[PDB]
């Protein structure tokens, strides 16, 4: 799976995405329905952004988790809600004293048209 | 929203990005569809890129606005279009001066499997 | 088309991404499907991620190309195909040598809720 993170650069010490990393990689794999050595997760800094009316020092986190197709719908529902769980801890002291907005989105690869070549499952197995 | 960029950095300066933000951030808004605390816009800046033959000196936008799903068609349609108006106009002197693409798509978030907190919903509102 | 790759800094030079795109550009415009004016690529480099349980040195590479809709999916299929192989062969030299993971994918933009304006079209033509 790719959990792929966007986030405003005012926030990026404060963030931790490190140790958000640390904790979301084991957090899928425990689930069962994703594999520890197929997780990737990656975050773009954002140094040129506006949110609403740009008049006060806002900061956003976009996160989108792209699995691939065919888990059902109450399987995706739960991790997700799961997940979201996790994040929103992770975030707690930030949303407690700053102007702060996180979404948070899951989607499927094409059910086909999906390509792969890893080394690292060799590792694990 | 999130209205997400991608711009080749050769033309990082005389883009003006934060200039196009200041007037999407409101466009949006004004339309009534999209609440101002919720409007999250952003440029990925990219170094390293190959348009057609790499022949020329080729500069290139791409925009997506990620929505949440329920619009009708229609209305999206016409929010794309004024807003598109919009970009033209404010990309007009480089379409002049240079070799630019720009492109545009509308997305909709998945339905159910999104998720957010975002506090300053709290200053407007 | 746009041919967008992710791609983790531990292997930024070995990668050689405008050698991929050196070939990718020629090889979508040969198949008579994509014109040449229009195909964008690009790479996003990552300086923080974590695969798997982030215990080794393991880089990744992902890609998406997202084409407009309306192609057959055989046709998508065969240019899936067609490109994962060169890509593989790009970097079959790294993958002997160090973890590895290669991931591509091929989306359709909005039928309709795409727009675009493009003056190197001129160029060709």
């Amino acid at each position: 799976p790719h959990f792929i993170v966007e986030c405003s650069d005012n926030i990026r010490e404060e963030a931790d995405l490190p140790g958000l990393f640390a904790k979301v990689n084991p957090t899928l794999a425990a689930t069962g329905i994703f594999p520890l050595a197929g997780i990737r997760s990656r975050v773009h800094w954002v140094d040129t952004w506006q949110m609403a009316d740009g008049q006060h020092d806002y900061a956003f986190v976009h996160m989108t988790l792209k699995i691939g197709a065919g888990r059902s719908l109450e399987s995706r529902q739960q991790a997700g809600e799961m997940l979201f769980e996790l994040i929103k801890t992770h975030f707690a002291a930030l949303m407690e004293s700053r102007l702060l907005a996180l979404s948070f989105e899951i989607e499927e690869l094409h059910p086909t048209l999906n390509f792969k070549q890893n080394n690292v499952h060799a590792l694990f197995k």
